[PDB]
DNA sequence: ATCGGCTTCGCGCA
DNA sequence: TTGCGCGAAGCCGA
């Protein structure tokens, strides 16, 4: 038994007589899920079992192997983590609309469940679904702490409006997880050929050294539950208490690394947050992260919820677009193109630095992210070409990428959403400005640059 | 209300 | 480096 307003009736209906089936798909984990945690105590009072169904999309080769084999991996995971509770995964492969309608067809489900994300597509897929079946279907807010729609129910204009609204909502909804009870009535392709599948579909598109050997080091993040957890843990244990005060130095490794893991829902932020708010280190350090994994993480799904133009120049607010307009002529002291973007070949070491992180690594530092995407917009020829560009780099090389903090992140960054206006620059308008001087006081950039010095001429 | 306060940018200056 | 103030800037919301 858990809080209801966590729940969303998508499709009206009387209950089936079958399994209570968990369409998986923002949160690929089995502990700590609202989601799954709600399909078994529904599985439980019809005395059904409850099975997980996860769809994959070919959305995967928009990205690169990086992504593909992180959470093939981390699904091959899950599968045995599941199975030691009674419940079987079941991996579709193709068109949610279709596939997910016609499974739940094929057996006979008596109730049907998914996580929630505000990705437009994500929306697609439902109510396709919802016009193909007869059974209920509910919906789950598995990712935020307080539920996206019961958090406000319109867009938050800045962080501090949002704040207040957020945290007059942590007392009712942080809270613990139970347990996953295992299934008790035991149920009626393979995750190794749909890697070696997928892999050899992206490989022409690999993201090579000149010497023919790959960018990507997969050894940065291990994927997995598993893997996360020792993440959490490694970073309440080293890294939080320093976290305030280096969190914006690109030569410390002193962020929490969880991002790929959050993207995925390989874990859940909630068990982060218990795990923070109950371990004793620096009250400044503790606020500023807390404010970056609830205030941030959840206002950018605030952001694409209400929002359905999240990636687009009409979600910028309404004094940017105005600025930007005004400065659509301004001569550019350069212009790049994305390949050109793409390969690190701007005037720029400390840009192309940070270009070459994001290519070697999947993870680019969350300062030089505020930095890479405002040198976009001043050296692209228009607003619309540069969100085109920074979106088309974040999305294909994050590891954390497609994903509405991405998105709330490049508007926050190239059309200000979520921010203020700044004194009036040329090209750029009001938008807020940093200068590669900016980095100097802040942090030797000598070092940053130096870390990925001889990347760029070893991939050309 | 109508005036403070805002992811803490950048750069002077000590 | 590293705080601390000051400048330029639009608007939410109490
Ligand atoms: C131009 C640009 C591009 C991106 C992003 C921002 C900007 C300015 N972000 C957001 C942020 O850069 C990123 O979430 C963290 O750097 C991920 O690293 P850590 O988890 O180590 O962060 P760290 O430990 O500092 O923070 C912990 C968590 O806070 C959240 N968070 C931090 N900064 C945030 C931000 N500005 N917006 C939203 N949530 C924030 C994330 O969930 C993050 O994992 C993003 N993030 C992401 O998950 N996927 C993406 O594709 C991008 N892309």
């Amino acid at each position: 038994i858990m809080n209801p307003k966590r729940i969303r009736a998508l499709k009206s209906g009387k209950q089936g007589d079958g399994p209570v089936v968990y369409w998986m798909s923002r949160d690929q984990r089995a502990e700590d899920n609202w989601a799954l945690l709600f399909s078994r105590a529904i599985a439980k009072e019809a005395n059904v079992p409850v099975v997980v169904v996860f769809c994959l999309t070919d959305e995967f080769l928009e990205a690169g192997i990086r992504q593909y084999e992180f959470m093939l991996k981390g699904l091959q995971e899950l599968e045995v983590s599941l199975s030691r509770k009674k419940i079987p995964s079941f991996f579709l492969r193709g068109d949610p609309g279709e596939k997910i309608s016609r499974f739940v067809k094929d057996y006979n489900a008596g109730t049907l469940v998914t996580d929630f994300s505000p990705l437009r597509i994500k929306n697609q897929w439902i109510e396709k679904v919802i016009s193909g079946i007869s059974i209920p279907f509910f919906e789950v807010d598995a990712h935020n702490v307080v539920p996206c729609w019961e958090a406000s129910q319109k867009h938050e204009y800045a962080a501090h409006t949002f704040r207040p609204k957020l945290y007059a909502l942590l007392p009712e909804f942080l809270e613990e997880f139970p347990e996953l009870e295992p299934n008790s009535v035991t149920p009626e392709e393979t995750l190794s050929d749909v890697l070696e599948t997928g892999v050899k579909a992206l490989l022409p598109e690999r993201a090579l050294l000149k010497n023919k050997d790959p960018l990507f080091e997969p050894w940065h993040f291990e994927p997995g539950e598993k893997a996360a957890k020792k993440v959490m843990e490694s970073f309440i244990a080293d890294r939080l208490d320093s976290y305030g005060a280096l969190r914006n130095d690109p030569t410390k490794n002193m962020l929490s690394n969880l991002s790929p893991y959050l993207h995925f829902g390989q874990i859940s932020s909630q068990r982060v947050v218990l795990e923070v708010e109950k371990a004793e280190s620096n009250p400044g350090s503790k606020k500023a992260f807390l404010d970056e994994i609830l205030i941030w993480k959840e206002i950018s799904d605030n952001f694409c919820y209400y929002n359905p133009g999240y990636d687009g120049f009409e979600s910028f607010p309404s004094w940017a677009k105005e600025s930007l307009n005004a400065h659509r002529n301004d001569v550019r002291s350069h212009i790049y193109t994305l390949e050109e973007f793409e390969a690190g070949k701007t005037h720029d070491p400390l840009w192309n630095a940070s270009q070459m992180e994001l290519l070697s690594t999947g993870k680019m530092h969350g300062y030089m992210r505020m930095y890479w995407a405002k040198k976009i917009l001043e050296w692209s020829e228009s607003p619309e070409k540069a969100l085109e560009i920074a979106i088309c780099l974040n999305d294909r090389y994050e590891l954390d990428g497609r994903d509405p903090n991405g998105y709330a992140g490049i508007a926050w960054s190239i059309g200000g959403v979520h921010d203020r206006a700044w004194g009036e620059r040329e090209v750029t308008g009001k938008i807020r400005y940093m200068s590669y001087e900016g980095c100097k006081r802040k942090f030797d950039v000598k070092l940053y640059i130096e870390k990925y010095s001889a990347l760029d001429k070893l991939a050309a």
